């Protein structure tokens, strides 16, 4: 059984503030004493180019108002890192929790929190593709809504800021040092991000979960090495396959080598047959998201 | 766009407890001085049918062991209601959220908190099928987990507790009075689960967010009323139509008739041949029109 899954957004909810500049409005992370949010909420009202060098010149520290549930928290400073600003305030979130800051790579899952005025309203899993999108599901006022993942000892990893979307629909987002995932621009314009590569090793990990619940109508005898296909890979839209062993788990149960699997792909690439609900390869579900959804492993 | 999403969890995680009766462990719910877990708590080990009413008759109170986050409780008394027990603890949680109790009707949607030992691990929005079963991810140890919905004025419902996993991979569950949806036994058995009804509001909802997603190559301009499609549903898989005017919102914008939805329908009933339908190769019911609409528009 595969079903995206979010992890649990209880110690992520109570970080979440409504951070207001004049009347832009839209969603902050308070971690200790500082609150992070998309630069965008001090951008002027305009359908020209903004320069936000010249926004942050002219930031005056009392147009802004950073609330909790209702609660306004003294704002002492800001700065500006990248597309992000970091405020200042002058109380810290007595519910902080343990917590890194990571940059996500292409092929990643995560989880979103989706807010609104700071106030969380959804939860949902992703994968981050590679052109450094993610298919979401966000409407007006959801710019600052984090991502996150939750480790094994309990540390919240940080690794996403919703930014913009794009005209394609797809949803662009920074990292909590201010680096826009892509080097998109965060602001509205006509770009165009590159077409996805469909992610080889996640379409293994789903093919492996597909033999361990008896599908295997698409099980090829015969076996490509890593080489081979990584050259099919090139010229097909895949991305390379980037190694054997972490699959030794899987290949432990089923008993399947991955080049059996990559020859199975190369093969698939339905008729009108089925693979777990799905009609075409599936790259959504990453290793460890089946190894966790199987095992608890 | 459309994503299935389920409502933040952090309300309902603080009401989260290990229950432990002798060597068996699975999850349970703390609202107020009372914690509801599946009965199969108390099950003593047999592949033989459970008698619950003998296992309840000589169940003992220090048998039980209950903790919120390794906080453990003290259990002062036990009372058995269907499949389910209201085990009364000597604290209040001081974290109960405002809470109301709801059974769920097929075609309702809810979420899902996946719990293990006590700790939730995942969440996930859930539909209640017609066969009264749901199709969730749990492994060993999630009996107990909990379904919820919470309301615009922050209520939350507590709908559904998972009780057991069919031969068929099939999920089941009781609300918190212990009616176990469907009257499924709550205990090893060889019971199958009816056929599934693909749910035909959730359909009529899923072709309007493609029209506003500009996706149109499939609409039919026949129309069918309500009485003739829910006959036609009758022999072909479906549900019939609860009503056309709550969905005069998207009618308006399309601007499509709920009518000539249901054409639509009988019309891609078997596959797109070989297009889609915002990436869908058959019809899709897993969302709601209020997912659609919220998604789509945040009302």
């Amino acid at each position: 059984g595969l079903k995206k899954m979010a992890q649990p957004s209880g110690c992520v909810e109570r970080c979440v503030v409504r951070v207001c500049y004049g009347s832009t409005v839209l969603n902050g992370v308070w971690l200790g004493d500082t609150v992070t949010c998309p630069r965008h909420v001090i951008a002027p009202s305009t359908t020209v180019l903004i320069d936000y060098d010249h926004a942050y010149s002219t930031m005056r520290l009392h147009n802004f108002s950073v609330s909790h549930n209702g609660v306004f928290l003294g704002v002492v400073g800001v700065t500006m890192h990248g597309s992000v600003l970091r405020i200042k305030v002058s109380q810290s979130n007595v519910h902080t929790p343990k917590h890194v800051f990571k940059t996500l790579k292409p092929g990643d899952s995560f989880n979103i929190l989706a807010c609104y005025e700071g106030i969380a309203s959804g939860v949902f899993g992703v994968n981050l593709r590679t052109n450094f999108t993610i298919k979401g599901s966000f409407i007006n006022g959801a710019c600052g809504s984090p991502g996150y993942n939750v480790r094994n000892d309990g540390t919240v990893e940080f690794c996403y800021l919703h930014q913009i979307e794009l005209g394609s629909g797809a949803h662009v987002g920074s990292d909590f040092t201010g680096s826009v995932y892509g080097n998109f621009d965060d602001q509205p314009s006509l770009q165009v991000e590159s077409a996805n590569l469909m992610l080889s090793d996640n379409v293994v990990a789903f093919l492996y979960a597909a033999l361990l619940n008896g599908c295997r109508w698409w099980l090829c005898s015969t076996r490509v090495n890593v080489d081979g296909f990584n050259e099919w890979a090139m010229a097909n839209g895949y991305t390379s396959v980037s190694s054997v062993e972490c699959y030794s788990i899987l290949a432990a149960k089923t008993g399947v080598s991955v080049e059996q699997l990559l020859a199975s792909i190369q093969h698939l690439h339905f008729g009108g047959k089925n693979i777990l609900g799905y009609s075409s390869l599936c790259d959504e579900f990453t290793l460890a998201e089946v190894v966790k959804q199987m095992y608890g492993v």
